[PDB]
């Protein structure tokens, strides 16, 4: 678990690095501009009492619905909601066309989802005690251990004593004992006293690196899918290594071993498992059999936060009989959970959060470019406007300038043109 | 291992139940009549100093050899030997005839005899302490535990409570604890909370007889034949139950489950394996092959004595191209062992024997009868005029009487006539 690193998908959230959470006071109001936040006001401080429902265990079965048009701090919202639940919480941004896969089914990329939206806190000090045995006999029991470049000895308690005559001792024989209440043997093994004459026998163990006494520091931070994934190979490259149509390597038995280990844990109480929040975008493109897996996934108490977040009104049912209802969702998970709408930002709040996406981004830029590429934020949508930053920073570099101008953002459009546009050009 | 019976051939030993031991003083001396035995001083005095030889362990890679006629006292010294060596000492009488058998190897019917000789003296006292489980936590573990007829509540030492920890519990789980560093937990089982609904579970174990605190007193005396012959059965008929020719129920693999955990209760300290004597009367008969696993048995330490007996002066070495040897044992076994002269009876010492004889078979006889049957000894056999007692018994108790007379006893010999005499009447 130690070996066991956590590989996140930054892309998804790299349009909101410029978000630190949800900008609210003591008394739950939220303020006019803070964490990143420009307006919003009744939809930050709606996901604001979600938070303290979550950590109040009130959440019984219940989920977040984000109702809103495109670029209407949907996605925003629900990053700030992890944000605001505590510190190194899972956050799975998901879309509806991703669960639309060609080799796994619907809710087999549902599932990794989940385990990727449930997360574990490890805080394990273990004091390592690694090397020989020699042997010494007080009034209750004196072993001196040597490694590879120390050697110490030490008076072990009467609780090691009963723990270490259960599982057969000789003098020099390499040993792994723990204070917090650990005990584990290697009878006979020591690369010391092995001839060259046998070679099959693989009895024998290396002397132990470093010192005798080690003090191990293990905080981690990792999914369920992260332990997946890493028990998955026979682990850099796997970072940049998934070409392979199948994807064979993730199969219902290997998970079994994780939960097993896993529910281990959680019986000694080292780490307990976290569960965060899982959010999908256009809700309406999942099926009726997923909305099914999501009522069972729902009534689970390891369950995430399940945030949904629609942009159409009313949808027709996928997997049932053409049936017309709000957002897509079915009757029976609609009930479910409670619905936070998200206001389309006015001209003025536009150009506001253009500075604060410029600051982040590294782009200087003049007062009168701010107001040219907010009038396209209230002409198209709010995510082509923003859009619009790095390539006139390239602009105002080749022309030598660091400020970005009108003349700058006014190529930018001629350039690069929304996909609105670019349909009626063509005629 | 408690289940574990003795099952001895008695038939073998039933001609020497008079026999009590050596007669011999502190010195070394041997007595007149002592133990049951009449004269034979000489050989008495030999093996009454092979027995210290034993108990000082100087009788490295050696053995003894038993040299006289028929009815020399030779069988009868061998279970001298034991009687003097310790208490519930094994003794396994054989013939160099009952090597030669059908089915087994000449060596897999010595091996088992050598089994035969080689016992386990056990002396183990646990205290058990069965029943369910009711939890308390004091300042070090306070557990109830319900039997069958009684129920008892008792503070536990520290030293269990670190192994229960090990061993997942649960308030209504039987459990077999020992205060003789032992722990058992037997998780979820109990028969009080086991519905008629599920038949195929087996998960839970009946409420355990008697009372909680029970003091196990094991004191067994078997040899290693005895715990082949039991854990070969997939008991009490197996002592008239052979009649299979082949006899496949004890298996080499078998054995070697038996090994091991022999070798458990002597690494415990519960119980010693304690070597007897193997005594090979006919010793001319032995094949050569026989003679080399002997000098290979005799260097190990866990070997019996292994005790000889020839009644032949010069034989040929069987299993060997026709070689003349002393009493038919070859050199190389020869020299392992020392020799020890068994002298024949005169006259007036067979009498002496009769009346010990009588005495313990509880055969009333006249003066006169004793040496009529004396002077059958001198003429024939000791063993012949030794059996003679019983049918005149019989003709004396038809007769009437309970004294047995030399007119009875002329009828015994009219009736039961010896091996010699019953060729040469043929003619
Ligand atoms: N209130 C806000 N304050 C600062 N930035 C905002 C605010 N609302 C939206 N944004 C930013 O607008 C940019 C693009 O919009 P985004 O893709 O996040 O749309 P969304 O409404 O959050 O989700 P959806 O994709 O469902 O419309 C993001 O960088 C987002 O952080
Ligand atoms: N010295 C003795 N004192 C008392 N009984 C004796 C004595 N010597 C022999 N006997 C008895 O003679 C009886 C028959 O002899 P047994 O078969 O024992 O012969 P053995 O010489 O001991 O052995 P083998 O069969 O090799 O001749 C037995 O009951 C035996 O105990």
């Amino acid at each position: 678990i130690s070996e066991v690193r956590g590989n996140t998908r930054d892309h998804r959230t790299a349009a909101h690095t410029h978000i630190k959470g949800l900008g609210l006071n003591s008394s739950g109001i939220a303020e006019k501009q803070a964490a990143g936040f420009v307006g919003q006001c009744a939809a930050r401080e709606a996901c604001g009492v979600v938070v303290d429902l979550i950590k109040a265990h009130k959440m019984a079965g219940r989920g977040v619905l984000l109702a809103g048009g495109p670029g209407t701090g949907k996605t925003a919202l629900a990053l700030a909601i992890s944000q605001e639940l505590g510190t190194k919480i899972p956050f799975c941004p998901i879309t509806g066309s991703e669960i639309y896969s060609t080799e796994v089914k619907k809710t087999e990329v549902l599932m990794e989802n989940f385990r990727r939206a449930i997360g574990l806190r490890v805080r394990e000090t273990k004091d390592v005690y690694e090397g020989e045995v020699t042997e010494m006999t007080p009034e209750t029991l004196l072993i001196g251990l040597k490694s590879a470049r120390g050697q110490k000895k030490l008076r072990l308690d009467p609780s090691i004593y009963e723990a270490i005559q259960k599982e057969r001792v000789q003098v020099g024989d390499v040993i792994y004992i723990e204070t917090n209440t650990g005990a584990c043997k290697r009878v006979g093994r020591s690369d010391a006293y092995a001839t060259e004459f046998d070679l099959e026998a693989e009895e024998y163990v290396p002397i132990p690196k470093g010192e005798v006494h080690k003090k191990k520091e293990i905080v981690q931070d990792v999914t369920l899918h992260d332990l997946d994934v890493a028990n998955a190979r026979p682990i850099i490259s796997m970072m940049g290594q998934l070409m392979k149509p199948k994807m064979t390597e993730i199969t219902d038995k290997l998970r079994m071993e994780i939960n097993k280990v896993v529910q281990k844990y959680i019986n000694q109480g080292v780490a307990e498992l976290i569960p965060g929040v899982l959010f999908i975008d256009e809700a309406h493109m999942l099926d009726i059999e997923c909305f099914t897996y999501l009522n069972k996934a729902l009534e689970s108490p390891i369950a995430p936060i399940v945030v949904l977040a629609s942009n159409r009104g009313i949808a027709t049912i996928r997997g049932a009989d053409d049936l017309k209802a709000a957002h897509g969702i079915p009757p029976d998970f609609l009930q479910r959970l409670l619905i936070i709408p998200t206001h389309p930002y006015e001209p003025d709040e536009i150009r506001r959060i253009v500075r604060i996406r410029a600051q982040t981004e590294g782009v200087q830029l003049t007062d009168a470019a701010v107001d040219r590429v907010a009038e396209h934020g209230v002409r198209i949508s709010l995510r082509y406007c923003l859009q619009l930053l790095a390539p006139a920073s390239i602009l105002a570099r080749v022309n030598g300038r660091t400020q970005v101008d009108v003349q700058d953002i006014a190529e930018a459009e001629e350039l690069f043109l929304d996909a609105r546009r670019s349909a009626n050009i063509l005629t």
